[PDB]
């Protein structure tokens, strides 16, 4: 179908995991329109999209913050179309940290009670993800058998 993808990533693992997760749908046969977010603009950005999919790094330590990139999104999730929006969410992280993926914690929190349809828990990813490659892989898998 068609599927987009927008990911924040301040020092790359986020991108390493998203661009996986691209070329493991679009060799599904897909139409995959994969995004980096910053150069996203809220205004009815999810609209004609199949499915959907959010992710984000998370940063502050004492607090969740949000990559620098998603804050600006995230405060307009709202002017996205989210509603009945098929979506999926994914993340890096470390099991060090309170706040172990809080950013992916939020994310979903706020899309589903925008009426979003979470098709699929996501992906917290701890340390590198090239070390979790195939557990993106076996997600990205995932994703596809809900719809
Ligand atoms: C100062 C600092 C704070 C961090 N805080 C968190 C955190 O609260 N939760 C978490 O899962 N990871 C935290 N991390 C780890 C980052 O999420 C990790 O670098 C992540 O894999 C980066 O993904 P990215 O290169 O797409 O931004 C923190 C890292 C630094 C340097």
């Amino acid at each position: 179908p068609k599927a987009l993808i927008v990911y924040g990533s301040t020092t790359g693992n986020t991108e390493y995991t998203a661009e996986t997760i691209a070329r493991q749908l679009a060799n599904a046969g897909y139409e995959v329109d994969s995004r980096d977010a910053a150069s996203v603009e809220a205004g009815g950005l999810f609209e004609g999209f199949d499915l959907v999919l959010l992710g984000c790094s998370t940063w502050g330590d004492d607090s969740i913050e949000l990559q620098d990139d998603f804050i600006p999104l995230f405060d307009s999730l709202e002017e996205t179309g989210a509603q009945g929006r098929k979506v999926a969410c994914f993340g890096c992280g470390d099991s060090s940290y309170e706040y172990f993926c809080g950013a992916v914690d939020a994310i979903e929190e706020k899309l589903k009670n925008l009426g979003a349809e979470i098709v699929q828990d996501g992906l917290r990813i701890d340390g590198d993800p090239r070390a979790a490659r195939d557990d993106i892989v076996g997600w990205a898998h995932d994703v596809r058998g809900a719809i």
